[PDB]
């Protein structure tokens, strides 16, 4: 009993973390067979990237002008590819810590753990969701880009984010781990925004089951909503629309609880409009929605 | 840039997570190098928890009750002892993954990173602070018992929590790794009450400096306050009172943010009594007492 923000053990993770140095710049690698990963704006100096030209700059760039170090052990390059946005730097030397991996590109709403690193080493680790604007609200410094987002499956790490730039109130932007940019953003220094976020209704919505397993339940009313009756309210306070998938999802939630879906989006219909009168749910004076239906069942268990 | 809770990697811990069960009841064991940390209460049938006498019903417990596994691997006990309320099982093997470790017993007010394990199998890593009445407030299933709270000072760990026992409202107590329970709690399933808690001052304060250093800062005023007068309005509200101790330990974040510690005071002096106007702090609609100076200095590096 009790809930938190709970994000996977580090340690499979930790050892495939490598320091990349490019010149001026250094930053984190993710250290895979004998393939080492990291953002490409490594190769660029602070004049580069307001407007890099990254095949040329890379061009620029030969095997021994990247330094890696695997703690105090150095790594030699033997080839040097850009996929995307990601730099692939091939190794003398395979990870005999490589874990049994894939690369994930994870879906709006769902959740990852962070190992935020600096210098090729881990500092700490957290909990983050994937924004419907494809965003994340993470902890990062400068050192911190190449710091990678993971899940676990029990013994498989999917990794399926890599950190690249900051945007305005503590926003972040990354690519998974082919060097695709998870949004419309792209690893230059000029102008650019982010969409109009929305809430994760599936989200609160197991959140406010896993507060009803906690025995928080003074939000729970007597009145009943459709689908369609929810969502009219659901988009007036920017929600993302529940879908019978999403019902379907709940199903472990709802079945343990003895709460029907339906039941509980009337209670949330509620909440947002008349709000929570100054109370706390789990803890929480605001309605949380970082939360999946899987991390509330992993901890609920 | 950004503000999250950021518990410290796990990966040395993970190691020396193993499986203790003794007949009907399975928890988790600390295996430093050749011997298991476990609560003791292990041993108890659910009846003994009642009114346990320990040493009557260890007396009645041999080697072969004890089912010790690291993995796959089952490890061979060679002995047994009792230290306060913690179990030590001697094992024929010495723990390879040992890290450099130190026993520390911390003090209210300071936080830690909790490994919740599950069957001798890491689960989840999450931040904890011990409150001011020697609880914390966790994420304990039936099962995660034995399960750590840690510190990384250096390579070096150190343990300064076992966990042990559920109160009320998601409230959690356990024992340092001598043995010796955080507060008043015996390892006794008869009531028992927690002491009124109150609020970390201090960590309020350094928390309210990590939202300025991220850039949110609508609620700092003019108004200044001596600390004999801020703890006047501070006690009114539960919350412990500010030492010069305290002052000097907020320094870094003073310097930093430009901003003198008294002047912080006057501002959360303010945020007391005025309220928050629903508004928020760093995504939060309440005052947060979970960060130590430490732990902002860390992120805010
Ligand atoms: C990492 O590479 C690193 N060294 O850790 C770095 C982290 C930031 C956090 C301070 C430095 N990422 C970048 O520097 C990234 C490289 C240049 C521009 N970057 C930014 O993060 C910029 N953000 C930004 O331009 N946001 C928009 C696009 C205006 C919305 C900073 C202004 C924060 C430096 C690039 C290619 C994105
Ligand atoms: C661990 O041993 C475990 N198996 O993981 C277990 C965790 C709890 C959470 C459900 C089982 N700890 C105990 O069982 C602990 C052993 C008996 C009593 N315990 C409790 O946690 C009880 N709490 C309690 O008695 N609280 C007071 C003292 C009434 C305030 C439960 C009622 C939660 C089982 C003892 C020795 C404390």
């Amino acid at each position: 009993s009790g809930f938190r923000k709970m994000a996977f053990p580090s340690g499979k993770v930790e050892g495939c973390m490598v320091q990349v140095t490019c010149g001026t710049t250094t930053l984190n690698g993710l250290w895979l067979d004998d393939v080492v990963y990291c953002p490409r704006h490594v190769i660029c100096t602070s004049e580069d990237m307001l407007n890099p030209n990254y095949e040329d700059l890379l061009i620029r760039k030969s095997n021994h002008n990247f330094l890696v170090q695997a703690g105090n052990v150095q790594l030699r390059v033997i080839g040097h590819s850009m996929q995307n946005c990601v730099l692939k730097l091939k190794v003398d030397t395979a990870n005999p810590k490589t874990p049994k991996y894939k690369f994930v590109r994870i879906q709006p709403g769902q959740t990852f753990s962070v190992l935020a690193c600096y210098n090729g080493s881990p500092s700490g680790v957290y909990q983050c969701a994937m924004r419907p604007n494809f965003t994340i609200k993470g902890s990062f410094l400068n050192g911190s880009c190449g710091s990678v987002g993971f899940n676990i499956d029990y013994d498989c790490v999917s990794f399926c984010y890599m950190h690249h730039m900051e945007l305005p109130t503590g926003v972040h932007a990354g690519t998974d781990l082919e060097g695709n940019f998870y949004g419309p953003f792209v690893d230059r220094q000029t102008a650019q925004a982010a969409g109009t976020d929305t809430t994760i209704t599936v989200n609160v919505l197991a959140w406010l089951y896993a507060a009803v397993i906690n025995g928080d339940r003074w939000f729970l009313n007597r009145f009943t909503t459709t689908l369609n009756d929810f969502n009219l309210v659901a988009m007036k306070y920017n929600y993302e629309p529940l879908t019978q998938d999403h019902v379907d999802i709940l199903g472990p939630l709802s079945a343990q609880t003895g709460i029907a879906v339906l039941d509980m989006c009337a209670s949330l219909k509620e909440l947002l409009q008349n709000g929570m009168n100054g109370r706390t749910i789990l803890g929480s004076a605001l309605l949380e929605d970082e939360f999946t239906p899987f991390d509330v069942v992993r901890q609920c268990s």
